[PDB]
C-alpha cells in the first residue's frame, strides 16, 4: 500500500473543547425575544411554541388499532403519542434503520419499544409464545443512571411477553451465562465497546437482531468516539456476517442530524424523522440568565436570590425542580433559601397551605428517615443525591409525583436516573469538576438537554419553564443548544490512536489500506466531507481528492505511529502492514490508553515491589491530568498517615496523591473534601481494569513474583481489604466487629478449620457467634491438589493433576462456578513455566478433575517444582503443592537421526522391470531423497527395515519397493500390510487393487470382519490389508492355521502409533510375527514405516532391524520444507475461542495461501459447516465473492446435480466444500475430486476425517486442538497423532515449493506444539495397561502354558524395551536388570491373579496355568475378559429379551462409545420414546447410551447422523457378545434364557422387536400395510409364498422396483426342512449316553449374503441346534453351524432315569425371524 503520506498533528486537528465546541458560528432566537437587565445579570427570554394543529390526516393511534401480538406492554395507554403516532408504521410494520429526533422528553421511548415490539412479534411459534433463545436486542444508554432506569421500566413493559431484560453496565468484569438468557442487554457505550473488542465476542452479537442508539447526539461528547467504534464495527459484521441487523437511533434536534442518518444507513425517504420544538411533550418558556463579573460570594448570592424570586410565582399548587452540580449542594443551595425564604418574613412559607395537615400527615408521617430530609420534610422541601442514601431516595420519589413535596434541589443523577418531570426546573450554575481533565469545566451538553426535558408534566400540565443560570461569557452556547443549533461533530480525532488499535487486534484491520478503508464508516468521513473547512482541509484538497483519500491515509499514518512508538504495533512504513503485539492486545481488551501501556511496559519488571506497583499505578495516563489542590493537602496528609503501604520519596506530587487515594479506598477510610472524593472515585472505578492489564502483561512474561502482587492488589481493590486482614472480611453478612474481633487475636485462618463451633466462640469469647462463624470457614473455596508424573524426554515431563474440591457449595457464596489460576513456577518461584484457567462449575463440584500437562526441566535438575492453584475472586484463597525430583529417573538420551545423503535422485529406470516402472513413469521422474536412500536397502534386499520419516514423505511406496521384490523372488507370494487405521486400509485397498491387481494382476484383498470369508482372502491373496484386531483374531491361532506361517514379507504402516490408544494390538501382532520369524527358521521379512521417533533405535531392534536399514529422518528433512506457524489464543472458554479463531483463518488463507489449495480442520461436523460459511462470506464482503472458484459454475453444474445437501452446493458453487460424516461417502468423493482437479480452493473438513483423505493442499489450518468429552464434562486435547497427520497433508511434491501450516490452539497448549512438532515424536507402550486380553488367548491357545512362558512371552514386546530406557513412565524405580525381572514378574503375576478370579484362568503349582471355560469363549469370540465376567455374573436362569439388552449394553466394548456436546439433552428424549423405560439412567453413561440405540435401533428410529455412527459401531459388536450370551447360558443349562438369546440375534439382525409382526423383515412394508394384511388373513412369509403374482400385489401398493427386491428377499429367505432321530432308540438307559442325529436340507442352492439392509454388515446365516426340556427350563445339548447346501448334525447327552422323558428340538436362527421350527419327541 505504498503512497505518499504525511505526519499530522492531532493537537492541531482536534476539537480541544470537547462538547463545549461551537461549529456554531452565530444563533437565532425565536419570536419573544425580550432582554432584561435586571443587572447583576442579563435576562434572555424565548417563550412557548402555541401547540401545531393536526396536519395532512395524520391523526393518534389508539391502542387497539396496532396489530393484536404487540398491543401487550402498552397498558393504561388510551392513545399512542402524536410522535409516536407518526411512526408507528415504521417502527413495526418495516426494518428500516431509523434516525428519531425530537425535542428531550417527547417520549422516544415507547418508539424503541414498538421497535423491539416488532422483533419481538417475529418469534410467534403459535401455542409456545414467544422464542426466547432465538433473538437478543442491544439497548445502549449513555449514562449508568439511565441504564438502571430502563431495565426496569422495560422490564415492566415485557412481562406479558416472558422476556428477560437485564443491565450488564458496570465495572463487572464479564461473565454471567445468563447474559445467555436475557434478550434485551441495557448497557453504555464504554461497556459495549469493551464486550465487541473480545474477538469472541461473536458469541454475544450472534444473536442480536436490533441494536438501539439512545441520546446518538453523543457523538458529538468526548465520549462520542466510542458510539463511532461501535457502529463502524456493527455495520461491517453486518457485511461479513450477511445477517441483517436493525439500526434505531434517538437524538435530540440538532444540527447534523441528516449526516448522522447517513452514518446509521438510514434511508432519508423512508426512516428519517426530525421534529422541531413544537413536538414538545409540554410547550415550555424558557429563561436564559448569564451574569455579568467574578465576585465570587457576590456572584453566588446574585444566584441564590435568583432562585427564591422565581419559585415564588408558585405558592400553593405546582412543583419545582432545581439542579446542582453536588450531593453536597443538595442541602447548601438549599440552605441559602432556608436562610433566606423564610429569613425575609418568612416569604412564600406555607408552599403547602395545608398549614392544615392535607399534605403534612402524609409528610409528617413519613418524616421519621435522616438528615436534612426529616429536617426538610414536614414542609414541601425534599432532597435529591449522589451521595449514597438508598431506601429513603425511593421514598423522596413517590410522594414528589404523589404530590406531596413541593420543592426538591437535586443531582444531575435524577435528571437520568427516574422520570420524575417537575412542572417548571431551574439549573443553578453549569460549572462542574471533571477529574480527568483536572479541573472545573462547562457541564456536558447530554446534561443539560436531559434536565429541560423534565419541564412540564405530559398528563398534569399544560405549560412549563425552564431556568438556566450560566456565566454570561462566551455561553450563549447554551441558547444555541436549547434551540435546536448547535452542530453535532465528530470527536473522532482525538481517540484516533486507541480507536485503531482495537480494530487492529480484532482483526478487523491488518494494514493502513484496511485502515483507511474503516475510517470511512466513521461520522468523521462523514463530517469531514460536508464540512471540510471546519475539519482542516481545504476546499482546492477536497476537490481533486473528493473521497479524502489524502487525510484519512494522513490520519492513519500518524495514528500507527504513535502505536509503534509506544509498542503497542508493530508498524512498517513500507508495506503499510500492522503486526499486533501482546502489549496492544492487553490495551484493547482492558481500555487502556496507550500512553500508559508504554509506561508499565518501561516500569515493570520482576523484581517490583509492591511500594513500586501503587507507584506505577500512579503514572498511568488515565491520571495525567490529575493536580494536589492547596485547600485538600491537610486531608491528603492524613490520609498518608492511616495507609500501610510507604509511598517514598513522592511527597505531595499527584502521583502521591493518586497513590494514597487508592490505599484509602481499599482501608474503607472514610473522607470530607469533596474535591478529592470525585478524584477517589475517578481513579478506583478505573484502577480494577489498570490493576488487571499490569497482571495480564505480567502473568505472561512468567514473572511469579510479580504475578502473585498483582493478582492480589486486583482482588483487594475488587475485595476493598488488605491481605493482612481476616478472608472473613469477604462474607458480607458477616457483621464487621465480630470479624475485626478475631483479627485482634494473633489467630491464624487455616486453624479455624480445625476449631469447632464451641473452640471458636470462645477464642471470640463471643459464643452467640460460633455456629454461624463455622458455617463461612466452611464456605471458603479450598482445593486439594495431587499429583502425578511421567518423564517424557530428558527436557519434558507430563504431569497430571488432580483437583479435588473439599468445600460447601452456596451459589449465594459462589454462583455457578469458581475460577482458579493454576501456576506451576520453579525452585525459586521466580519463574512460571507453566500455568492454564481452571474453571470449577457449580454442576461438577466435587467432581474430580484431572488437568493435564507438561512442563520442561533442565539436567542439572532441582529438587523441585510447585504448583499454586490460586482463586481468580477470593482473597487468601490458594493451595500449593511440592513435586518432588528426589526420585525422579530421566530417560536415555536419544541418538541422532540418520543422516541425510544428498544423493543425485535415482531414476525409475534404477527400478529394472519394464512391468514395474509403468506404475511410476507416468507419474514422477525421479525419488525424492528419502525413497532414494532408502532404495539401496528395501529393493535390492531381503531383509529388515525400518523408515521414520515426516507423514507426507512418501513412505507408501518405500512399503511398494518390498512387495515389488517380493513378485520378483516369487510367483503367487504372500504378503501382510497392516495399517493401525481402518480408513487408511480402504485407501491403500483402492491404491494397491489397481496397481497390483488391475495393472499386475496379482490378488489383492481387504480383510473384513468374518472370520471363515477373511481365512479365504488371506488364502487366495498376494497382498493382504488388514487393521490390527483383523490380523489378531486371524494369526492368534497361528499354531492351527498355516496361511499364517508362509508369508513372506510382513509391513507394518504408523508403527508410532503404537504409543496410541489402540497400539497394544499392534504391538502384540507385531511381536508374534517377530516370534514367529524366529521359530520357523525361514526368515519373515518385517517392513516398518512410522512418522519421526527420538527413539527409533528401540523399534528397530525390537522389530530385528539393523542400524544400517534403520532410517530415521527428522522432520526438517522433509522433501516438501514445512513452514510451521503455531497462534495462539488466551481464551480459556472453547465454543468462544473457536468463535474468534473465524477472523484469523481467513486471513491465514490470504496471507500464505491466497491462490493454492487450503485445508481447514476444525473439531466438528457443525463447526465444518459454519466454517465454510464463514469463508464464503467473509470472502464476498472483501467484495471478491468466489475468489475461491477457479472453474466456471457451469463448469461445476453436472456434478453438484447429484448431491442432496443444499448447503453443500451453495458453498462448492462459490469455491469452498466441506467434508463431514454426515456426508453420503459418495457426497465425500465429489468433493475431494472437485479439490485435486483445482476447481475449488478450500475444504473445510472435521477431525475424525483426517485418516480418511486423499487429498493434499498447500496450506492445512488446524482450528483448535480439543474436543468435548461428555463423559467427563471437559474438554480434551487431539491426540498429537492426528495434529502429526493432519499437518502432513501440507504438501503437495509436484508443484509447491514449500507447504504451509498454522495451527491454532489455546495459549496454555502452545509451547506443547512447538516442543513436539519441530522434533521427533518418542513413543512408549501401554501394554502393560491392557495385558490380560492377550494372555488369556495365549494361554488359550497353550502359546502361555506356565508362568516362565508369560514371562518370556514379554521379552518379544516394545515394553520390554522400553521399561529400562524410561523406566518412571512404567512406574519403575530403577533400571537395573533385576529392578526389570521384578517388574516384569509382578506384571505377569497380577495379570494371571486378575484372569483367575475373573474365571478365565486356574492357576496350579503357583507356575502352571490353563483355560477355563469363560476364558475360551472370551478368546474364541474376541471379547474382552471382564464382559464375559460380567456376563456370567448377571445372566440367570430368568433373565428375558429385555433383560438381555441391559446386560449387553454393559460390555466393556461399549466403554468407548463416546458422549458428544448436547447428547445429555438429545438421549433424554429418546428416553421418553423407547419401548423400555431405564431406572437412575445417567446420561453421560455411553452404557445407558447404547442401550437406548439399541432399542432405538429394533424401533426403526432414525437419529442424529453421529447417533447412527455409533449405532453401527454398536451393531458392530453386537453379535459376537450375543453369541457369547448363549454359550454362557448353555454352559449353565438354561433353557429359556438361551432361547430368548437368538432371537435377540435375529431381531438385531433384521432390526424388530419382540411382538413385531413377522412381515416388517420384508422391504417397503409399514404399518399401513400390514394392518391391511391380518384382515385377510396374512401373518407370515410363507403366507406369501403360497400366494401367485396376480393375487400377491393385488394386496396392496406395488411398483415393478418393489416386486424386485422383495421377491429377490424371499429367494435368500431359508426354506430348510428338518430331519431326526434317536440312534438305538430302544437299547437306551440312565446314565449311558443318547445320540440323536438331525439332518438338514434346503431346497435351493446358496448364493447370496443374509439381506439385512438395517444391519451395516454383511453377514452369514448362523444356525442353532437344540435339544431341552421346557417343563424344568433345561438346555440338554446344542450345536451351532453354518449349513450351505446340506449337512449331518450331531448331538449327544446323558439319559436321566425311569424311562418315560419328554424333549424338545430346537432351530434357531440367527438371522431372520419365522424360520424357527420346532419337534416334539420322547425316549426310554
Amino acid at each position: 500500500a505504498l503512497a505518499p503520506r504525511q505526519v499530522l498533528d492531532l493537537e492541531d486537528l482536534v476539537f480541544t473543547q470537547g462538547s463545549h465546541f461551537m461549529a456554531n458560528k452565530r444563533c437565532q432566537l425565536p419570536d419573544g425575544s425580550f432582554r432584561r437587565q435586571r443587572k447583576g445579570y442579563e435576562e434572555v427570554h424565548v417563550p412557548a411554541l402555541k401547540p401545531k394543529p393536526f396536519g395532512s390526516e395524520e391523526q393518534l393511534l389508539p391502542v387497539e388499532k396496532l396489530p393484536k401480538y404487540a398491543q401487550a406492554g402498552f397498558e393504561g395507554f388510551k392513545t399512542l403519542n402524536r410522535i409516536q403516532s407518526k411512526l408507528y408504521r415504521a417502527a413495526l410494520e418495516t426494518d428500516e434503520n431509523l434516525l428519531l429526533c425530537a425535542p428531550t422528553g417527547a417520549g422516544k421511548t415507547n418508539v424503541a419499544l414498538m421497535c423491539m415490539l416488532r422483533e419481538i412479534g417475529k418469534h410467534i411459534n403459535m401455542d409456545g409464545t414467544i422464542n426466547v433463545d432465538d433473538f437478543k436486542i442491544i439497548y445502549i444508554a449513555p449514562m449508568r443512571s439511565l441504564v438502571q432506569e430502563m431495565v426496569g421500566s422495560f422490564g415492566k413493559r415485557l412481562a406479558t411477553y416472558g422476556i428477560t431484560v437485564a443491565e450488564l453496565t458496570g465495572d463487572h468484569q464479564l461473565c454471567k451465562e445468563e447474559i445467555s438468557a436475557t434478550q434485551i442487554i441495557v448497557c453504555t457505550p464504554e461497556k459495549w465497546d469493551i464486550i465487541t473488542r473480545k474477538g469472541g465476542e461473536r458469541t454475544y452479537t450472534q444473536l442480536v437482531r436490533l441494536i438501539i442508539l439512545d441520546e446518538i447526539h453523543l457523538l458529538h461528547d468526548d465520549r462520542g468516539p466510542v458510539l463511532e467504534a461501535l457502529v463502524a464495527r456493527a455495520i461491517r459484521n453486518i457485511e461479513m456476517t450477511q445477517e441483517d441487523v436493525r439500526l434505531i437511533g434517538l437524538s435530540a434536534t440538532l444540527p447534523n442530524y441528516e449526516d448522522v442518518a447517513t452514518f446509521l444507513r438510514v434511508d432519508p425517504a423512508k426512516g428519517l424523522f426530525y421534529f422541531d420544538n413544537s413536538f414538545r411533550p409540554v410547550p415550555l418558556e424558557q429563561t436564559y440568565v448569564g451574569i455579568t463579573e467574578k465576585k465570587a460570594i457576590k456572584r453566588f448570592q446574585i444566584m441564590n436570590e435568583i432562585v427564591y424570586e422565581k419559585i415564588m410565582e408558585h405558592a400553593g399548587k405546582n412543583q419545582v425542580l432545581v439542579f446542582v452540580h453536588s450531593r453536597k449542594e443538595t442541602g447548601k443551595t438549599a440552605r441559602a433559601i432556608r436562610d433566606m425564604c423564610l429569613e425575609k418574613d418568612t416569604l412564600g412559607l406555607f408552599l403547602r397551605e395545608g398549614s392544615a395537615s392535607t399534605e403534612v400527615l402524609r409528610t409528617e408521617a413519613e418524616q421519621c428517615k435522616n438528615l436534612e430530609l426529616k429536617d426538610l420534610l414536614p414542609y414541601g422541601f425534599a432532597i435529591h443525591h449522589a451521595g449514597m442514601t438508598r431506601v429513603d431516595r425511593t421514598l423522596v420519589e413517590d410522594l414528589f409525583a404523589d404530590k406531596h413535596i413541593q420543592v426538591l434541589v437535586s443531582t444531575a443523577t435524577l435528571a437520568w436516573g427516574v422520570n420524575l418531570p417537575a412542572h417548571t426546573v431551574i439549573i443553578k450554575g453549569t460549572q462542574v469538576y471533571s477529574p480527568e481533565k483536572g479541573r472545573w469545566t462547562e457541564l456536558g451538553a447530554l446534561d443539560i438537554l436531559q434536565m429541560l426535558g423534565r419541564a412540564g408534566r405530559p398528563q398534569y400540565d399544560t405549560k412549563g419553564e425552564g431556568i438556566l443560570i450560566t456565566s454570561h461569557g462566551e455561553l450563549q452556547y447554551y441558547l444555541s443548544l436549547l434551540n435546536q443549533q448547535l452542530p453535532i461533530e465528530s470527536q473522532m480525532v482525538s481517540k484516533l490512536p486507541d480507536m485503531l488499535n482495537a480494530e487492529i487486534v480484532l482483526g478487523n484491520v491488518q494494514n493502513a489500506k484496511d485502515a483507511v478503508n474503516w475510517l470511512g464508516y466513521a461520522y468523521l468521513y462523514i463530517r469531514m466531507l460536508r464540512s471540510p473547512t471546519l475539519y482542516g482541509i481545504s476546499h482546492d484538497d477536497l476537490k481533486g481528492d473528493p473521497l479524502l483519500d489524502q487525510r484519512r491515509l494522513d490520519l492513519v499514518h500518524t495514528a500507527a505511529l504513535m502505536l509503534d512508538k509506544n509498542n503497542l504495533v508493530k508498524y512498517d512504513k513500507k508495506t503499510g502492514n500492522f503486526q499486533v503485539t501482546e502489549l496492544g492486545r492487553i490495551a484493547s481488551h482492558y481500555y487502556i490508553t496507550n500512553d500508559t501501556v508504554q509506561t508499565y511496559n518501561q516500569l515493570l519488571k520482576p523484581t517490583l515491589s509492591e511500594i513500586e506497583l501503587f507507584r506505577v499505578f500512579s503514572l498511568s495516563s488515565e491520571f495525567k491530568n490529575i493536580t494536589v489542590r492547596e485547600e485538600e493537602k491537610l486531608e491528603l496528609q492524613k490520609l498518608l498517615e492511616r495507609v500501610p503501604i510507604p509511598v517514598k520519596e513522592s511527597i505531595e506530587e499527584p502521583s502521591a496523591k493518586i497513590n494514597v487515594l487508592l490505599q484509602a479506598f481499599i482501608s474503607q477510610l472514610k473522607l470530607e473534601g469533596f474535591a478529592l472524593m470525585a478524584d477517589m472515585v475517578y481513579v478506583t472505578q478505573s484502577a480494577g481494569r489498570l490493576m488487571r492489564a499490569i497482571f495480564e502483561i505480567v502473568l505472561n512474561r512468567g514473572w511469579a513474583q510479580l504475578t502473585d502482587k498483582t493478582l492480589n492488589l486486583c482482588k483487594m481493590i475488587d475485595k476493598r481489604m488488605w491481605q493482612s486482614m481476616c478472608p472473613l472480611r469477604q462474607f458480607r453478612k458477616l457483621p464487621e466487629e465480630v470479624v475485626k474481633k478475631i483479627e485482634k487475636k494473633n489467630f491464624p485462618f487455616e486453624r479455624l478449620y480445625d476449631l469447632n463451633h464451641n473452640e471458636i466462640g470462645e477464642l471470640i469469647r463471643m459464643p452467640k457467634m460460633g455456629k454461624t462463624i463455622h458455617k463461612y470457614v466452611h464456605l471458603f473455596p479450598k482445593l486439594e491438589l495431587s499429583v502425578h508424573l511421567q518423564p517424557i524426554t530428558r527436557s519434558t515431563l507430563k504431569v497430571e493433576l488432580t483437583i479435588t474440591p473439599d468445600f460447601q457449595w452456596d451459589e449465594k457464596v459462589h454462583g455457578s462456578s469458581e475460577a482458579f489460576w493454576i501456576l506451576v513456577e520453579d525452585v525459586d518461584s521466580e519463574v512460571i513455566l507453566h500455568h492454564e484457567y481452571f474453571l470449577l462449575k457449580a454442576k461438577y463440584a466435587q467432581d474430580e478433575h484431572l488437568i493435564t500437562f507438561f512442563v520442561p526441566v533442565f539436567e542439572p535438575l532441582p529438587p523441585q517444582y510447585f504448583i499454586r492453584v490460586v482463586s481468580d475472586r477470593w482473597l487468601s484463597c490458594e493451595t500449593q503443592l511440592p513435586v518432588s525430583f528426589r526420585h525422579l529417573i530421566l530417560p536415555e538420551k536419544y541418538p541422532p537421526p540418520t543422516e541425510l545423503l544428498d544423493l543425485q535422485p535415482l531414476p525409475v529406470s534404477a527400478l529394472r522391470n519394464s512391468a514395474f516402472e509403468s506404475l511410476y513413469q507416468d507419474k514422477f521422474p525421479f525419488f525424492n531423497p528419502i525413497q532414494t536412500q532408502v532404495f539401496n536397502t528395501v529393493y535390492n534386499s531381503d531383509d529388515n527395515v525400518f523408515v521414520g520419516a515426516p507423514t507426507g514423505s512418501g513412505k507408501t511406496i518405500c512399503a511398494e519397493f518390498a512387495i515389488l521384490r517380493m513378485l520378483l523372488q516369487s510367483s503367487e507370494g504372500r504378503c501382510v500390510y497392516i495399517t493401525p487405521m481402518e480408513a487408511l486400509a480402504e485407501q491403500v485397498y483402492m491404491d494397491w487393487y489397481e496397481k497390483f491387481q488391475d495393472r499386475l494382476n496379482k490378488k489383492v484383498v481387504l480383510l473384513t470382519g468374518e472370520t471363515s470369508t477373511d481365512l479365504k482372502l488371506l488364502g487366495k491373496g498376494n497382498i493382504i490389508i488388514s487393521t490390527p484386531e483383523k490380523w489378531d483374531i486371524l494369526s492368534r491361532r497361528w499354531k492351527q492355521r498355516k496361511n499364517v506361517q508362509n508369508i513372506n514379507l510382513f509391513v507394518v504402516d504408523e508403527v508410532h502409533l503404537i504409543g496410541g490408544e489402540n497400539g497394544p494390538v499392534l504391538e502384540v501382532i507385531c511381536s508374534r510375527m517377530r516370534y514367529i520369524s524366529s521359530q520357523i527358521e525361514r526368515p519373515i521379512r518385517i517392513v516398518a514405516l512410522s512418522s519421526s521417533l527420538s527413539n527409533a533405535k528401540d523399534v528397530a531392534h525390537w522389530l530385528g532391524c539393523s542400524a544400517t536399514s534403520t532410517f530415521n529422518f527428522h522432520p526438517n528433512v522433509r522433501p516438501v520444507p514445512l513452514e510451521l506457524h503455531i497462534q495462539g489464543f488466551n481464551i480459556s472458554h472453547t465454543q468462544t475461542r473457536l468463535l474468534s479463531m473465524a477472523k484469523p483463518v481467513y486471513h491465514a488463507i490470504t496471507k500464505h495461501s491466497p491462490k493454492k489449495p487450503v485445508i481447514v480442520f476444525v473439531p466438528s461436523r457443525k463447526q465444518t459447516r459454519l466454517t465454510a460459511i464463514d469463508i464464503l462470506t467473509t470472502c464476498a464482503a472483501d467484495i471478491q465473492r468466489q475468489r475461491f472458484l477457479h472453474c466456471t459454475e457451469k463448469d461445476l453444474i453436472p456434478y453438484l446435480e447429484k448431491l442432496s445437501d443444499s448447503t453443500l452446493k451453495e458453498t462448492l458453487l462459490n469455491g469452498v466444500g466441506y467434508l463431514h460424516e454426515g456426508l453420503s461417502p459418495m457426497e465425500r468423493r465429489l468433493v475431494e475430486q472437485l479439490f485435486s482437479s483445482g476447481a475449488i480452493q478450500v475444504v473445510v473438513a472435521s477431525r475424525s476425517l483426517c485418516w480418511g483423505m486423499n487429498v493434499a493442499a498447500h496450506l492445512v489450518i488446524i482450528m483448535d486442538t480439543q474436543y468435548y468429552n461428555g463423559k467427563i464434562h471437559a474438554y480434551v486435547d487431539y491426540p498429537i497423532y492426528d495434529v502429526l497427520q493432519m499437518v502432513g497433508h501440507a504438501n503437495r511434491p509436484l508443484q509447491d515449493d514449500e507447504g504451509r501450516c498454522v495451527i491454532m490452539c489455546q495459549g496454555s497448549k502452545k509451547d506443547f506444539f512447538k516442543k513436539f512438532l519441530y522434533e521427533p515424536l518418542p513413543v512408549e507402550s501401554h501394554l502393560d495397561h491392557c495385558m490380560h486380553d492377550h494372555f488369556n488367548a495365549e494361554i488359550v491357545t497353550k502359546t502361555i502354558e506356565n508362568k516362565q512362558d508369560a514371562v518370556d512371552y514379554l521379552t518379544w514386546t516394545f515394553l520390554y524395551r522400553r521399561m529400562t530406557q524410561n523406566p518412571n513412565y512404567y512406574n519403575l524405580q530403577g533400571i537395573s536388570h533385576r529392578h526389570l525381572s521384578d517388574h516384569l514378574s509382578e506384571l505377569v503375576e497380577q495379570t494371571l491373579s486378575d484372569l483367575e478370579q475373573s474365571k478365565c484362568i486356574s492357576i496350579e503349582d503357583e507356575m502352571d496355568v490353563a483355560p477355563l471355560n469363560l476364558g475360551m469363549i472370551a478368546a474364541y469370540y474376541y471379547i474382552n475378559y471382564t464382559t464375559i465376567e460380567l456376563f456370567s455374573m448377571s445372566l440367570n436362569a430368568k433373565t428375558k429379551v429385555r433383560g438381555l439388552i441391559e446386560i449387553i449394553s454393559n460390555a466393556a466394548e461399549y466403554e468407548n462409545i463416546p458422549i458428544r456436546h448436547h447428547e445429555d439433552n438429545l438421549l433424554r428424549q429418546l428416553a421418553q420414546k423407547v419401548p423400555h423405560k431405564l431406572n437412575n439412567p445417567k446420561f453421560n453413561d455411553p452404557h445407558v447410551k447404547t442401550n437406548l440405540l439399541l432399542q432405538a435401533h429394533l424401533s426403526r428410529m432414525q437419529l442424529s447422523a453421529e447417533l447412527q455412527s455409533d449405532t453401527e459401531e454398536i451393531l458392530s459388536k453386537a453379535i459376537r457378545l450375543i453369541q457369547a450370551c448363549v454359550d454362557v447360558l448353555s454352559s449353565n443349562g438354561w433353557l429359556s434364557p438361551a432361547l430368548a438369546a437368538m432371537e435377540l440375534a435375529q431381531m438385531v439382525t433384521q432390526a424388530m422387536w419382540s411382538k413385531d409382526s413377522y412381515l416388517k423383515q420384508l422391504p417397503h412394508f409399514t404399518s399401513e400395510h400390514i394392518k391391511r394384511c391380518t384382515d385377510k388373513g396374512v401373518e407370515s412369509v410363507f403366507d406369501i409364498m403360497e400366494m401367485e403374482d396376480e393375487e400377491r400385489n393385488a394386496l396392496l401398493q406395488l411398483t415393478d422396483s418393489q416386486i424386485a427386491d422383495v421377491a429377490r428377499f424371499c429367494n435368500r429367505y431359508p426354506n430348510i426342512e428338518l430331519s431326526y432321530e434317536v440312534v438305538d432308540k430302544d437299547s437306551i438307559r440312565s446314565g449311558g449316553p443318547v445320540v440323536v442325529l438331525v439332518q438338514l436340507e434346503r431346497e435351493e442352492e446358496v448364493t447370496g449374503p443374509v439381506i439385512a439392509p438395517l444391519f451395516p454388515q454383511k453377514r452369514e446365516e448362523g444356525w442353532w441346534v437344540v435339544i431341552g426340556d421346557a417343563k424344568s427350563n433345561s438346555l440338554i445339548s446344542i450345536k451351532r453351524l453354518t449349513l450351505q447346501q446340506k449337512a449331518k448334525v450331531k448331538l449327544d447327552f446323558v439319559a436321566p432315569a425311569t424311562g418315560a422323558h419328554n424333549y424338545t428340538l430346537y432351530f434357531m436362527s440367527d438371522a431372520y425371524m419365522g424360520c424357527d421350527q420346532e419337534y416334539k419327541f420322547s425316549v426310554d
